[PDB]
This record gives C-alpha cells, sequence and structure tokens, in this order.
C-alpha cells in the first residue's frame, strides 16, 4: 500500500503542476506581481479576520468531537490542541507531524485514553469529509443556472445529481436510524446501532445537526478568505460549489497541503470569468493566509508550551520527550524550501547591482549554487532531526547559519537569509531535545522523506520555468557566469539539486542488508544476567530463558529482550537500566524494526515509559493489572478478614505438616524438579539454575516448587515458573506463595510481585486474597488512524 | 601586591600611551598607511624567514633548560613545549595562560615533578633577564660613538658604564665560582653552591656558556625582523642596544606583551634620524609578525593537539580538563579587541556608500554601536570561558555569531566576521569542555581581567583619537548621525563601551558579602554519612567529626570537607562523589576560596584527580605516601619471611590470649572506650557511634580499641583512630590490625588501608612488615613562580 500509495500521490503532484503551468501560460511573473500588489489593505484584513474566525470554529469543532468521545477537558486544553492539530494537520498533512499524533500527545497528559482520544480524531476527520458532498449539493442546488455556468455541464444534470445526493444522504440517515438500539448510551450524545457483526457508535440528532452547522461556517469562513482577495467575484454560490469541489480533489489525492490540485481546480473553473493574474494571486495570498501562517503560529504555540515546560519543571522533565523534535522539523523542512524556492526565482537587479561591488562577481554563483544544495540537504536532515540524533541537530544548526550567510552573499536576500536564522535561533535554545548519539549514516531509509524532497525539487523547477519564462533556452545557457544572468543561476542550481538529491537516495537505498536475527549465545545471557543483576527490575529474568533476541545498548550496561512474530517484533517489557539507557533503546528498538520493515509491538509495559513510546509512535493500550502487595504495610500481626483468612491458612499449613526450603543456584533437586515439571503437564536446566528455588513438601515428599527472579538490589521480586501437583492441597499453594512473601518480609524487600490479570475472574479474586497494591500494564503498538480505512469499514458493514 | 602591581602596571602602560601619542604628532593615519604598504616583499619575507629561525632558537633554549633542570623528554615534546609556552608567555604574559602553566600541563603527562617544571620554568625566564644587561654591554662596547649618539648620552658615560657591567658580572661570576661545593651534583650539567643560610642551583660553566649564545642567536634574530622591516636603518650595534633596553623597559613594566612601552621607546631613540611613519610601520608589523602570528600559531596547534585526543581517545577523556579552555577564552578575549579597535577606526568609503543602498542608513549606527558593546562583553567573558561555565560558552557563541553579523552590516567589515566567525566554529567544536552548570553571575570578581579591559578600551580610545585627527571637535559631533559620518559613529561607540565597561565593574565590585564559614548542623552531618556510605571512599568518615566545614554539590550528591587556617584554605581530601561531580566541586571550591580571598589547598589527594587540581592552577607535590594491603593476594597459607613473622606473632597473640570483638554502632562500651582514651592521653560519643568499633582483649580485660571507616560497599575499609596502652605488649597491637585483616578478607573486602608516612623510618618499616601495595599521596598549592621573587632572593642570598 505504502509504495502504492506514494506513487500515485507523486504522480497526482505532477500531473497537478503540469495542469496548473498550462493554465498559466498566458501570465507572466510580472502579471503575478502586479496583481498581488493590487489587492487592496481591506481586503487583507478581511481575509486575516475571516481566518480568525474560521480557526475559532475549528475549536467548537474539537468541542463537538470531544463530547461524541464522551471525554472532559479543561477549555485551554481543548483549545490548544483544537488549533494545533488542525492547524499543522491541515497544513503538513500525513508528511510529518499529523493530526491524531498532535492530539494523543497533547491529551496523553490529562489521562485521556488512547481508545477515546482515537475516536476523537476520526470524528474530528469524518465529519468534514461526510458533509462535503451534502453542503456541495445544497450549494448547487440555489441558482441552479450559476451552478451549471461554473461546471460548465447541463442544468438538468447538475440537478439530478444535487437530488439525488441529498436524497440518498436521507435513505442512509433513515437506514441507521432504523437499527437504533434502545437503552445503552457510550455517551450523552451517542447512539450504539447494530447491523449483525460489530456494533457502531454514531452521534446523536443533536450532535449531528450542530456538527454540520459547525462545518457550514468553517468552509464558508475558509471560502471567505479566499472570495475577499478576489477583485471581480462570481455568484457566491457557484464559488463555493467550485471551493468545495476542489477541497474534495485535495484530500482525496492524499497531497500533505492539498497544494497542486486544489488550485489547479480553481485555475481549471474560473480561467477566463476572472483572469488568471488575479485568480493566481488570490490562490498564492489565500495558501499563505489560510494555511502557513496558522501553522507557524500553532508551531510557535507548542514550542512556547514546551520551552515553558523546560523552564518551570526542569527537576521532573528528564529526558526530554516532547514536541520540540517535531515541530522543529517541520521548520527545518520548511527552511530548504526557502532555499530552494530563493534559487529558482531571479533576483532584484538593484541589490545585484551593489553586491557586485562589495562581493567578487564569481562568488555570487558559487553562493548560489551551494545555498541550492544546502536546501535538499535541509530537506533531508529533517527527519534525523525528528528521530532526535544529536548529529543531526549540530550540523543543521550550522547549514542553517551557512545557508543564512550564503543567502546574503547571493542577492542579498535578507528575507531568506532572516527566515533561517530565525529557525536557528529556535533549534538552538532546544539542544537538549536531540539527546541520541547514533550515527547519521545508520537512519532506516524512509519513502516518505524521500517522495516530499522529490516533491519539493519538483516545485522548484515548476517555479525556475515560471520564474523565468522571459529568456531563451540554449546549449550556452549553462556556461554563462555574468551577473546579469539570472536564468543560468537558477539552471546550475536546479541541475545540482536534482543530482545530489538522486545520488544521496540512491546511496540511501542501496545499502547493505541488515544481519538476520539471532537467539543470544553463552556471553550475551552472562552480561545479560549481570545486568539483571545490577538493576532494579527483576521481571528480566525471562531474558535468560534465550529463546528470544537481545538487543543491547552501546554502553552495555542496559539490554531489551524481543521476538519476532510474523510481520510484528515484540518487546517482552520495558528496557532493563537508566532512564537515558531506556530512552535510547527504544529509540534503537524503533530503528531495528524500521530495518527490517516489522511493527514495533512492545508487551506489558509500564505507565512510567509510557512518553517514550508516545514518541516513537505507539499507543498505550489497557492490557491487563499487575497486582504487587507492598511489604512495608504487610504484616503478620494485623487485622482483617482476608489477613485472619491467610493467618488460618498458614497456621493448618504449619499443623498439616508443610515446610518450605530455600536453595540457592546449583544446588537445586534436579531429578525432583523434572519429576513435578513431568506431573504437571520453558523448563531448562540452564533457565532453572539462574535463580533460587523455594520448595515447599508435604511431610517431607516435594509437593510444589517456584523459582524466584531476585536482583542484587532489595526493592522488588517476583515469580515466573510455579507448578504443583494435582493431588496437592488446595491451601498448600496459598501457603507457598505466603511463606515466599514471609521470607521477603524477612530479608527486606521493599515491595513483591504476584503476576499479571488480563481484561480470569478466579485468578483476579485469588491474587484479591492479599490485598494486593493493583498497577495498570500497558501494550504499545502503532497509530493505525487512517479515516479512509474507518470510511471503508463503515461503507461495507452498511452495505 | 595585587591591587598596587595592577595599578602601577595599568598607569605605566597610559603614561606609554601618552608617550606614543606624543612621539607621533607629526604624523597622520594616511603616512602610516603608505609607509606600510611601502615596505617591499622581500623584506616581509626576510622578517617571516627569521621569525621564524628566532622561534626554533627557544626550542633549543627549552632544552638547555631541561638539561639544568635533570630531566628527559622526548624531542617532539620539548618541541610543542618549548613553541606553546614561549608563544604564549610572550604573547599574553601573565594575564592568561603564562609560560609556566604550559609548560606544567603539558609535561605533567610525561611524569615530569611539579618541582622539576618550576625549576626549568625559572631557568627559562631567569636566563634571558640576566643576560639582556651583559648583551646590551657589549653591543655598546662597539662603535661607543655609534651607541653614544643613539642614546644621546657622552662617549665618557656609556664607556664607564658598559665597563661597570662587565665588570661587576666578572665579579659575581668569580664569586658564585669560589663557594663551588665539589663532589655532588644535582644533574650532570649544574653546581651546588653554598652561602651559609641556603644552597643555590646554578648551571656549569659548559650549559652558562651555551646559554648565553643561545640568548644571543634569539635577541638578534628578533632584533633581525625589526631591523629588516625598516627601509633606512641606522647602525646595527646602536640598533641592537636600543631594542635590547627596550625590551628591558617592556619587561620590568610587566604589561602584559610588552605592547606601548617597547613602542614608546623605539619611537623616542629614532623619532627624528628615521622618520616616524618609517619605524610606526616597522613597528606595527614587528608586533603582528614576531608576536601576534605564532601566539596564533601555538593557539592552534594547542587546540589541534586537544581535538586529537577528544577523537582517539573518547573512553579514556571523561570530563574534559584540557587546553581548549585557556586558548578559548584568549581567543574571545582578542575576538573582543578586534571588535572594539574596528569600531575606534573609520570605514571604507567605497564599501559605506555601496552597503547604503542596501541598508537603512540609521541602521548602521546602531549595528555600529552594538558591535562595540558586543566587544567588551567579549572581553568580560573570556573569564566565564576560563572557568569552563557552558553559560559562558552558550553565551559567547551567540554574541561572536551576533558580532559577526554586525560586523558586516557596520562597514561591511568581512575581515572582521571571518576572524570572528572562525573564532565561533573553534569554540563551537570545544562545546563539551565548558561542562560546569553555575550561574554567571556568581562568578568571583577577577581584578586582572578588568585591568586587561580598561587597557584595551583605553588603546581604543587611544587609536579612536589617532584614526580621526582630520575633524575638528564639537560639542556637536555626538548628535551627528550621517552616513559619511565616521568620527560620530567612533565617539558614540567610545562612550558606550567606557560607560558599559564602567557600570558592569561596579556591578561586579560592589555585590553581596559571602556567607560566613560555619561548622556542619545535624542534618548535614546525616547527609554527609549517607553520602560516604553510598560511595567507594570511606576517609570520607572525618567529616563527621563536625569540626570542619562541609560543601555540598548541588545534586547532593557529592560533598568536600574543609577548614580555613590562617590564609589558606584546607581541604583534608578529594571530594566524595563520581568523577564528574568531583570535577564540578573541585571548581566550587576553587570559586570559594577566590569569593573569601584564600589559598586554595588540598590536603593528600590521590594521583587520579591531578589534572582537574592542574585545572583550578594547583602544583601537585609528594608529600607521603600511603599504604594499603590488597586482600585479593593476601592469603594466611601463603610462605615469605615477613609472611610468617606475621603468623608466627598471630598463633602466639591466640596463646597468651588475646581476643578481638567487633560492636556495630550504638552499643560500643562507652566507659571503657573513655577510660582506655584517658590512660593513652577527637574522641566524642557523637563521632564514636557512627563507625564499628573493634576491641582487643587481653585475658577479657579491654587491652584496645579502634574505629573503622566503612562504606556499604567492599571497596575499601580504612581505621583513623587506634590508641593502645604503654603496658599492653607489642605484637598486641600488630596481633589486632592483622586480626582487622582477617576480618575484612572473611567479609570479602577488595583492598584494606593501613595509612600514610609522610617524607617516620620505624613507622614505615611497620607498615612494611605486611608487605603492602605503596600509592603516592599528593598535596596540590598555588604556582608561585615568579621570576622577580626568585631573583630577589637570590641576591638577598649572595649580598
Ligand atoms: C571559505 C572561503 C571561500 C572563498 C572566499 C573567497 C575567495 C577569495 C576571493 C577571490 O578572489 O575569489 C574569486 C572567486 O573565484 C572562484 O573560483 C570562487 C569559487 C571558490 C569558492 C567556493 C565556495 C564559496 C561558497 C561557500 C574571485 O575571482 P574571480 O574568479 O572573479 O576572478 C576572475
Ligand atoms: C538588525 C540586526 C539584528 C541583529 C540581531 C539581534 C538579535 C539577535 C538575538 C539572537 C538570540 C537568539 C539565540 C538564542 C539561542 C539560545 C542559546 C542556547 O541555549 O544555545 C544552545 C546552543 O549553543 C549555542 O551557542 C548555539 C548558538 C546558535 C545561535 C544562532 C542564532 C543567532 C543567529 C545570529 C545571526 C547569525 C548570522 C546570520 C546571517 C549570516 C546552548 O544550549 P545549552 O543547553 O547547551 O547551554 C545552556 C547553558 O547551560 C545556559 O543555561
Ligand atoms: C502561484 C500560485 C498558483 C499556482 C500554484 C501551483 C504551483 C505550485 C508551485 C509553486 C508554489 C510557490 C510559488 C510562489 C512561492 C513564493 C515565491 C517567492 O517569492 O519565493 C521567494 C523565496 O521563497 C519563499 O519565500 C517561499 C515561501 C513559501 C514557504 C514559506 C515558509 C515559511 C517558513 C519557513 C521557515 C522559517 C521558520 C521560522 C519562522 C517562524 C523568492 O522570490 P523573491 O524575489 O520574492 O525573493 C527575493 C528577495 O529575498 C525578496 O524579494
Ligand atoms: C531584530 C531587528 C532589528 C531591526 C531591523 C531593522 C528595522 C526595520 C527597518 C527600518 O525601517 O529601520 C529603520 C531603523 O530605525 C532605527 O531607529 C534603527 C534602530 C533600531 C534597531 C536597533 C538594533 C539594531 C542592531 C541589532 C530605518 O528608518 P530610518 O530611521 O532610516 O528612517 C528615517
Ligand atoms: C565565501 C563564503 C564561505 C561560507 C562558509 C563555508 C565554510 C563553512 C564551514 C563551517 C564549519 C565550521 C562549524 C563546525 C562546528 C562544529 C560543530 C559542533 O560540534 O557544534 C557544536 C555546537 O553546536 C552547534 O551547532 C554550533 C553551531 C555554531 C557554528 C558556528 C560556525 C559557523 C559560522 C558560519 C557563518 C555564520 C555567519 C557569520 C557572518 C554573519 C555541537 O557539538 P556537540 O558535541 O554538542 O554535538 C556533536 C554531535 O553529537 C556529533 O558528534
Ligand atoms: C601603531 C604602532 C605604533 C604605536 C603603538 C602604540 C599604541 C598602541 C595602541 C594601538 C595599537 C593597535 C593599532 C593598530 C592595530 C590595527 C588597526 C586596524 O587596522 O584595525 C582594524 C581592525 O582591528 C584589527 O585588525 C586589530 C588587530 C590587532 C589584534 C588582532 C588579533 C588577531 C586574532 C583575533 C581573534 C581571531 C581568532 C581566530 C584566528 C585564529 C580596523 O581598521 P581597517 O580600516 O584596517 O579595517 C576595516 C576593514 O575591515 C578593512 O580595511
Amino acid at each position: 500500500r505504502q509504495p502504492i500509495g506514494l506513487v500515485f500521490t507523486l504522480l497526482l503532484f505532477g500531473l497537478a503542476l503540469v495542469a496548473c503551468y498550462h493554465l498559466l501560460r498566458e501570465i507572466d511573473p510580472g502579471a503575478l506581481h502586479d496583481a498581488i500588489a493590487d489587492v487592496p489593505r481591506p481586503a487583507l484584513l478581511g481575509a486575516l479576520s475571516a481566518t480568525a474566525l474560521g480557526f475559532v470554529i475549528l475549536l467548537g469543532y474539537e468541542w463537538s468531537a470531544s463530547r461524541f468521545a464522551g471525554v472532559t477537558l479543561p477549555m485551554r486544553s481543548l483549545a490548544t490542541g483544537g488549533f494545533s492539530a488542525f492547524a499543522i494537520g491541515n497544513a503538513v498533512g500525513l508528511s510529518l507531524l499529523s493530526g491524531g499524533s498532535v492530539r494523543y500527545r497533547l491529551y496523553s497528559r490529562h489521562g485521556i485514553g488512547a481508545a477515546e482520544i482515537a475516536r476523537m480524531t476520526l470524528f474530528a476527520s469524518l465529519s468534514l469529509g461526510c458533509a462535503l458532498p451534502v453542503l456541495a449539493a445544497l450549494a448547487a442546488l440555489c441558482d441552479l443556472d450559476d451552478a451549471a455556468s461554473a461546471l460548465h455541464l447541463p442544468r438538468a444534470l447538475v440537478a439530478v445529481i444535487a437530488i439525488a445526493v441529498l436524497s440518498l444522504a436521507v435513505g442512509l440517515v433513515a437506514f441507521l436510524a432504523r437499527h437504533r438500539l434502545p437503552g445503552e448510551r457510550p455517551s450523552p450524545d451517542s447512539l450504539l446501532v447494530r447491523l449483525g457483526r460489530r456494533s457502531l457508535r454514531l452521534p446523536g440528532l443533536r450532535l449531528s445537526l450542530l456538527q454540520l452547522l459547525i462545518t457550514a461556517l468553517d468552509v464558508a469562513a475558509a471560502a471567505t478568505v479566499l472570495y475577499l482577495l478576489l477583485p471581480e467575484t462570481p455568484p457566491f454560490a457557484a464559488f463555493l460549489l467550485v471551493y468545495l469541489l476542489a477541497l474534495a480533489a485535495g484530500v482525496l489525492s492524499h497531497v500533505p497541503g492539498g497544494v497542486g490540485v486544489f488550485e489547479a481546480v480553481l485555475l481549471a473553473a474560473f480561467a477566463g470569468q476572472l483572469g488568471a493574474a488575479p485568480l493566481a494571486a488570490a490562490l498564492l495570498l489565500y495558501r499563505l493566509i489560510y494555511v502557513v501562517l496558522p501553522l507557524l503560529l500553532a508551531c510557535l504555540l507548542l514550542l512556547f508550551l514546551e520551552a515553558r515546560r523546560l523552564w518551570v519543571t526542569r527537576q521532573a522533565i528528564r529526558v526530554a520527550s516532547g514536541f520540540a523534535a517535531p515541530i522543529l522539523a517541520i521548520l527545518v523542512f520548511l527552511s530548504g524550501v526557502v532555499l530552494l524556492f530563493s534559487g529558482a526565482t531571479p533576483a532584484i537587479d538593484t541589490r545585484l547591482e551593489h553586491l557586485g561591488f562589495l562581493i567578487p562577481h564569481r562568488l555570487i554563483d558559487a553562493s548560489h549554487l551551494v545555498a541550492s544544495l544546502i536546501g535538499v540537504l535541509c530537506l533531508l536532515l529533517a527527519q534525523g532531526l525528528r528521530r532526535r540524533l544529536s548529529a543531526a541537530w549540530a550540523l543543521t544548526l550550522v547549514l542553517l547559519l551557512v545557508g543564512a550567510l550564503l543567502s546574503l552573499l547571493k542577492g542579498f536576500d535578507w528575507e531568506e537569509a532572516s527566515l533561517l536564522s530565525l529557525t536557528a535561533a529556535l533549534l538552538a535554545m532546544f539542544r537538549r531535545s536531540f539527546y541520541r548519539p547514533s550515527r547519521l549514516m545508520e537512519v532506516p531509509f524512509s519513502p516518505l522523506y524521500v517522495g516530499a524532497s522529490i516533491c519539493v525539487v519538483g516545485a522548484s523547477v515548476w517555479l525556475l520555468l515560471f520564474a523565468n519564462q522571459d529568456v531563451h533556452y540554449s546549449n550556452q545557457l549553462w556556461w554563462q557566469f555574468a551577473l546579469d544572468a539570472d536564468a543560468p543561476r537558477a539552471l546550475r542550481a536546479a541541475l545540482g539539486s536534482c543530482l545530489l538529491l538522486l545520488a544521496l537516495a540512491l546511496g540511501w537505498l542501496l545499502r547493505a542488508a541488515p544481519p538476520a536475527i539471532r537467539e543470544p549465545n553463552a556471553e550475551e545471557l552472562q552480561r545479560a544476567a549481570r545486568i539483571i543483576r545490577h538493576s532494579d527490575q527483576p521481571d528480566g529474568g525471562l531474558a535468560l530463558t534465550g529463546d528470544k533476541a537481545l538487543l543491547f545498548h552501546e554502553s552495555d550496561d542496559a539490554f531489551l529482550m524481543y521476538a519476532r512474530r510474523g510481520r510484528s517484533m515484540i518487546a517482552l517489557y520495558d528496557p532493563i537500566g537508566p532512564a537515558m539507557q531506556r530512552a535510547e533503546l527504544i529509540w534503537q528498538f524503533r530503528d531495528l524494526c524500521d530495518l527490517h520493515h516489522a511493527r514495533p509491538v512492545f508487551y506489558q509495559v509500564r505507565a512510567e515509559n509510557l512518553p517514550f513510546y508516545m514518541d516513537i509512535g505507539l499507543t498505550a493500550l489497557k492490557l491487563g493489572e499487575e497486582a504487587r502487595v507492598d511489604l512495608l504495610r504487610f504484616d503478620l500481626e494485623n487485622k482483617g478478614k482476608e489477613m485472619k483468612d491467610l493467618r488460618y491458612t498458614w497456621n493448618r499449613g504449619q499443623r498439616d505438616g508443610l515446610a518450605l526450603e530455600f536453595h540457592e543456584p546449583g544446588q537445586a533437586p534436579l531429578d525432583e524438579l523434572k519429576a513435578i515439571s513431568d506431573a504437571w503437564l520453558r523448563f531448562t536446566p540452564a533457565y532453572l539454575n539462574f535463580f533460587r528455588i523455594a520448595i515447599v513438601r508435604h511431610q517431607g515428599k516435594p509437593v510444589a516448587f517456584a523459582n524466584l527472579l531476585e536482583t542484587d538490589s532489595r526493592e522488588l521480586a517476583s515469580l515466573d515458573l510455579m507448578r504443583v501437583h494435582p493431588d496437592a492441597p488446595k491451601l498448600t499453594m496459598e501457603f507457598l506463595m505466603l511463606g515466599l512473601i514471609l521470607h521477603y518480609k524477612a530479608q527486606g524487600h521493599a515491595r513483591f510481585s504476584l503476576g499479571m490479570v488480563p481484561l480470569f475472574q478466579g485468578l483476579r479474586r485469588f491474587k484479591d486474597k492479599f490485598q494486593p497494591d493493583w498497577e495498570p500494564r500497558y501494550l504499545a503498538v502503532p497509530a493505525g488512524l487512517d479515516p479512509l480505512v474507518a470510511l471503508a469499514d463503515t461503507a461495507a458493514l452498511i452495505a
């Protein structure tokens, strides 16, 4: 899907650029500049106002999603999440940070579930998507003649299509209303409908109406931003209709911004009626104001909140896995876009004239080319930044400063230089955000990032051909080094960019194959065992089974056991070591899964590492609850119903003649354990002789055994393998672990772990007999929240 | 001394600047520029060659010092130390990194003693100093008429003075040769002479001659650098004579470079004969070529070796305390000098003309002023860099980049911008070098750094008055903002610099008084005890006496006990904690001693921290040797004469009826210990009840006791207080500690410490009875290696 999807995305973008070139054949870059200058200042204020209103409406859009999801959030939190998710989501789309990914980060702080947020994301997306046909049909149904003239279709055709769409909408509404199950309601404003296979959660009448009213205002507001920037305007009905169709086309095309396809359609519709230059100026300004501007504001706002959090909560925040890294990848990617577009466009004659006297003329040429190569590097380095490489941080920050300098030496492009500097200043402030010391050369290949770069370089060649159309091409142009020669400086830069990008991408893709997964050897198992001993987490003992691969840190103070099943790679617990080592190992595991084209899954993780799992792009799903008794507050002279039941079990066990013995590793009765294991029925001598075995006996004869996970410290201790005979008494087992607890209380262990119950009722009650302290255990899995998949699933179930 | 010395240094510099202004009254900056352009290219090559020869001679100068000191070093090491120490020493003098400080750092790697190096430094300095009168006299004695005409003195006078100097030199040589003690010789090429009070170590005849021949060539070579840059030249005899006198005056004046006083004297001598412009051009070029150039080369070379060491030895080097920090302080200080001098000098009319079209004219003014303030900040921040503040690193690196930018916006000063950029690029490479996270606002006041800044700002106003002499001053000049107005841009900058410098210096000096030293409270003692437990070093137990101040880290994972005696502040051991915590605490202690105007002394330190003590500017003196027995290789079934003597002592002790008992803290027989302490004669219950006490008894009655320093780990354990009765057997004590060793061997301790012997013979033998492992213990003290003090001491002893 990914490769095909990405290819058909690039084609669409490419075809759209061709379309835009043909539609602006009769216009020169002069006429565009004049058209941009022409639009009055009241119109720009009108646009900016309409933009502000149109982004306030999206907050209410976010509120409705929370009501649907049954999520209570503070107003300031909904506001921020509404704005940032819609502002970044609309701009960069899927390429970099998406709407869902923003929502999830932001709304994980308040303890909103991963399921809820997903259901908030889906509702935010689908509600526009599914309203867009209805809104369009209605728009066309006012003044059909104008709509017909705009689309250049027969009046009868567009009439029946609109009617058909409305009728189908009504028929669908009536159908899903038919299967409305009464009684139960997930949220105040929701329904649960049934179709036979799956239950489906739909908004209520009131919420559906309200959402449609919000969607209506939002569209209108957005279309109005464009409508005000047009000197001469068509009837608004037809103009809205077209805008909605262009918007649809942009969405379907899966082009990040909608860029190219949107413009192409608008241009197509109103090529002749309005004229190219006014429309093309309006479309550019519309993009800057309604798309780029709120993105920058959102980016800044999120960086600001990050910076604040670092300033106030200095102690709490340690490893830094927040918003700075994605946001700064975006800004650095935009910085590379600026550099590349700047180069394609010719310079101001006045500036070149004067800068010719300050600089050697042949250095202008050199500066111009180098700036364009740095631009390409900036596009690719954006990935490295996203993955929190310190190398990437340093190299970027150098290239931005050199790029800002060569911006001044090129054509005194002080606007480009100012943007690049400002990006550098931001990137600098967040040095600690990029904390991984991995090599840049070991970043896994990302088709998306390569696809994006190719698009940008494509756009820049489109701009080159448009901006330098006044010159007659010739073979000699390539070798002209003058000052007045602006076209040759474009050409050479263009070729340089394309070649470097091609080279890097080939040098990235044609790389050595990654080594195969192998079970650990004796040395590794011994090194794992060492780490486990000099650590807190005893659950790490399962590593020493030697049936699952071990991934070691560079410092070799930490490791992370995992195993490949099907197309996924399941890690068994959190990494084993300090917080920084844990963060580096989680990133290492992402890297390792990306190199093997496998889905990174983490099994049974604690809540303390959930932000790091968020960082590499996983969602925490509530797997099960792990019960662990506290030995500090546990005493055998206390009172309680369950405590009295336990003391009864204990004393009855002692009177019966049950005895408990502890054997250190190496001196275990292997013959007995084998016989017991066989009677019950991994169990290997190598695995068993790593741990201390507690054996309980009934009147001398061994009645059960259990190996004990334990570290050199006394913070925690667990049990993994534990088998009892069918013929053994029922209270013997309960006596056993009670004996284990007593022994650990004598040794002065802080805590003791029993185990995890998933979702079992009998096991849950049995654990609850000791009155333990519960703690949630999560599962980490990738975030598969594609609107299209969900809509296709809904449509399939409905049909 | 320091304040007086610094004041009389500034006065001399000031008076010299006045002198230089008066001597260049008849010359304009035009005539100087022409004179600089005039000097031919063969002459510059001749100068550069003579410089290279004159720095090769200094290597042989360094060799002779090693022979005198009796130090064997590799040729490449002598070379580097010769060059760097003479190149930096000559340039910056005493202000920043000095010759001795370079030698000590460089020659500590090879395990050259602190005493040796000091003796190498003194010999390197004094040999020139004491040869300069002889060389001068001899020079004057060739062609007396020319020498008389140059000095404008009578021929008879200069004749008798020269003769007197030579006669006194011969008479001194004969006198010190009289008291030449035969037999013993510290080195092959040395003598030991006696005068009654102190023994004095002088070079041999052969070494004295050779040194004089080296000194002769070196001077000649240096004078020749200047002689070639003169179009019209006086007789070389007289020219040399003057150069030596000017050199003397420069040295005596204690002006860092010799700058001002040297030029003043040369100028004075050859004002009229040669003409101002040629001479003043020669003197400037001489400074650049023979002083500034080798300094930059040395700086680069030392940075290169640092960079290499970081690249190759990544694992070994951890905390980074080498050459980068001092060297980069110098470069940053020079960067501030460039900015300040650039501002005082008017701009090129051509560049302003063209840059007027690219920039707003009133932004040139703003850029010009801001650049001059950044210059001043750069001068002061140089200190912060030296003390390895990360804040200083970040702030500098920002100011250098902004300063480089405003250099371009000012008058397109692309040379200033290039230097500043290059400094920034270097500073960036060594980010890790500046690792302390202290506040900038808490740096202690350094009069020297303030004095240096005032000199620079003084020089810049001297340059302002010289470079802008063509304009008529008026009150209105201050308020003229034009483009062609270069003098007002100087004035405003000058005033701004002076005011900012004054303000900062007052804001630095008038600061709150530092809190007084107080003994620790119960909480601190308890927190110290905690640290000691969770650590390796048990010697830290002496902290819990509570008679000595404790200095804690910010993390509170480390501390450093110290006590004030007289005018010094003695720390008792190394800091207690990790390597990074140790480095930060040592710097903290330097800071604390600088705020109380006390000499930082470290007592009984290990060799592992010696580089950090080097960093804050201490010299390791061999205090004593600490013996610690290794329990891994120690066994009671081994063979050996001493081992058989120990086993005999043990079994005889057991048969006699000696018994050893171990009491945990809290359950000590206080009554007994008190009685034993009284019988022997800090001893307090609070101090005693922190440690486990081992009590040996003779037939039941307690015969001795000894508290045991110990941590939670088993890496090491010691004994501090240990008293025995006069009437107790002689072998009872030896049995006691043997019992202690046996007990620690049973507990599985890695090592065990006995104690330190200073320089005692009986104690040394007693320790050697157990066949221990010796390890040197050092004392850290400031480096008081002022040539003048040593010469005054020598002169006083001779007389
Ligand atoms: C009309 C002319 C206008 C001139 C411009 C005037 C205004 C300039 C204002 C610039 C201020 C922005 C720079 C702030 C960056 C944050 C500093 C920082 O933290 O830097 C980090 C990175 O280190 C740096 O030094 C980075 C320097 C890069 C800064 C780049 C931005 C300045 C750009 C200036 C113009 C450059 C030239 C462009 C045109 C060619 C170090 O972080 P740390 O955590 O390691 O250390 C913190 C320390 O412990 C204290 O707590
Ligand atoms: C034309 C619209 C209709 C058809 C659309 C379909 C075809 C798409 C392909 C082309 C789309 C973009 C074309 C126009 C974009 C701007 C062109 C432009 O002017 O580019 C300038 C440079 O390129 C841009 O400005 C690109 C703008 C787009 C992206 C901007 C992102 C902003 C953020 C960047 C990172 C900074 C982050 C820190 C800030 C918080 C260079 O030209 P200049 O002559 O104006 O500049 C020279 C001199 O400096 C001043 O005159
Ligand atoms: C004719 C035009 C010529 C144009 C110039 C062309 C040549 C430019 C070459 C510049 C290269 C020098 C910069 C190298 C600096 C070392 C990078 C570095 O390590 O930076 C540290 C500081 O971080 C930075 O990003 C500092 C950036 C500052 C660099 C400043 C020098 C460049 C100046 C360019 C011109 C600026 C404009 C001047 C005029 C206004 C980060 O160290 P770290 O240990 O934290 O990270 C290491 C990582 O883990 C990998 O192992
Ligand atoms: C005059 C000599 C006899 C009398 C001496 C007694 C009086 C002493 C007081 C003055 C001493 C210095 C006077 C002359 C120094 C240089 C003057 C000069 O030219 O200054 C320029 C700037 O100042 C300097 O160059 C100062 C040089 C001295 C210190 C240099 C240190 C070098 C290292 C700096 C740090 C960089 C580190 C990285 C490199 C490895 C600005 O003038 P400009 O018109 O030449 O420049 C404008 C334009 O850019 C090009 O024309």
